[PDB]
DNA sequence: ACCACCGGTGG
DNA sequence: CACCGGTGGT
């Protein structure tokens, strides 16, 4: 209840002040002090974008040291003094899965998806004018998104598998059952590993996604009781333009596991290239977690908060909209950088890291790669989610069979 | 409003 | 190659 600004929700969760969040996260993660970093971010509502307008970052929150284990972005709600005055927006576990696992997933998923992977077009693959080339213009190499598990379907108002006699949640090109089983095993195993981390760090969101686990098990991933996830998307060097995951269930979240190219697996030192995760409607604070101006200035000079970097680069523009050859034009971010209130708070997720955010409510995006290449990607993101209305047994078979019966 | 959306099956 | 039809967002 409230009687006292951006989307309001508390399932990640929330408290009367920044200090309360620290207690909450210290309790959840188990460690105290340095291990947990909290950045205050400010919702401006003014979207950061290039002149074209594709995703851009204005600030990059980077892991400060090996000591930093948990990053939490918090939004202090303008004018509130209640028990949910400050809410958690993003949680990032730098050391999310074992590094040997992360190395092995990188290789295996890249190899499997490049040869047997089947494309999944998405509106967020393109800018508003549907004329950009953020993915790269080589069909064999361009960044791409692949969708697996279950997903919601307007045609059934439920799982897309409502008619499927034994559906293939991990359909690869053509036929090969053995390749699909191998891909299934990796992502099933990873789903299984990630659930307890999700329970631990975002229990309220985890609990919501678990409610109907026993009613619709056919629409859940994972091999062990506690199955919050329904679908997985693999994004290889994919530039996701600013969007919200509107199909996701209410009061849940998305877990994003990041895998990086081999030149970007050591703490510190720059790889080139690098893909960023962006909240285009936020700016960073004047002040650090505990309210010190000097402290936040130190982070800026040390690079824990990297202040970008207005650019003027050259890029491709398609002569005709994709609509569901090209010319060079130069892209600019001068205007987003002129306005202190135009947002673009980004994080640089590491190899093996796990990012938690309410992707349904928060506008978000990933930056385009300099030279996208899905066959040897700079970044692979593994995005775990549950869509709305995935609460019926057997992929909603009964419902549709019954709805068509009355006709 | 109203355009435009992380597919599948039978034929 | 053609039916099935929910709903946020500028
Ligand atoms: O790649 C991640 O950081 C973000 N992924 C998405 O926003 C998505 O595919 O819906
Ligand atoms: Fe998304
Ligand atoms: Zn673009
Ligand atoms: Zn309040
Ligand atoms: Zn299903």
């Amino acid at each position: 209840s409230c009687r006292c600004e951006g989307p309001f929700y508390t399932h990640l969760g929330a408290g009367p002040n920044v200090a309360a969040i620290r207690e909450i996260m210290e309790e959840r993660f188990g460690q105290k002090g340095k291990a947990i970093r909290i950045e205050r971010v400010i919702y401006t509502g003014k979207e950061g974008k290039s002149s074209q307008g594709c995703p851009i970052a204005k600030w990059v929150v980077r892991r400060s040291s090996s000591e930093e284990k948990l990053l939490c972005l918090v939004r202090e709600r303008a004018g509130h003094t209640c028990e949910a005055a400050v809410i958690v927006i993003l949680i990032l576990v730098w050391e999310g899965i074992p590094l040997s696992l992360a190395d092995k997933l990188y290789s295996e998923l890249t190899e499997t998806l490049r040869k047997y992977g089947t494309l999944t077009n998405r509106r967020c693959a393109l800018n508003e004018e549907r004329t950009c080339a953020c993915q790269g213009l080589d069909p064999e190499t361009c960044g791409a998104s692949f969708s697996f598990g279950c997903s919601w379907s307007m045609y059934y108002n439920g799982c897309k598998f409502a008619r499927s006699k034994i559906p293939r949640k991990f359909k690869l090109l053509g036929d090969d059952p053995k390749e699909e089983e191998k891909l299934e095993s990796h992502l099933q195993n990873l789903s299984t590993l990630m659930a307890p981390t999700y329970k631990k760090l975002a229990p309220d969101a985890y609990n919501n996604q678990i409610e109907y686990e026993h009613r619709a098990p056919e629409c859940r991933l994972g091999l062990k009781e506690g199955r919050p996830f329904s679908g997985v998307t693999a994004c290889l060097d994919f530039c996701a333009h600013a969007h919200r995951d509107l199909h996701n269930m209410q009061n849940g979240s998305t877990l994003v596991c990041t895998l990086t190219r081999e030149d970007n697996r050591e703490f510190g030192g720059k790889p080139e290239d690098e893909q960023l995760h962006v909240l285009p409607l936020y700016k960073v604070s004047d002040v650090d977690e505990f309210g010190s101006v000097e402290a936040q200035e130190e982070k800026k000079r040390s690079g824990a908060i990297q202040v970008l970097s207005s650019f003027r680069r050259k890029v491709r523009m398609l002569a005709e909209p994709v609509k569901t050859g090209s010319d060079e034009v130069w892209s600019d971010s001068e205007q987003s950088f002129l306005d202190p209130d135009i947002g673009g708070v980004a994080v640089a997720p590491t190899h093996g890291s796990i990012l938690i955010e309410c992707a349904k409510r928060e506008l978000h995006a990933t930056t385009p790669l300099k030279n996208p290449n899905r066959n040897h990607p700079t970044r692979i993101s593994l995005v775990f989610y549950q869509h709305k209305s995935m609460n019926e047994p057997k992929h909603g078979l009964a419902l549709w069979e019954a709805k068509m019966a009355e006709k």
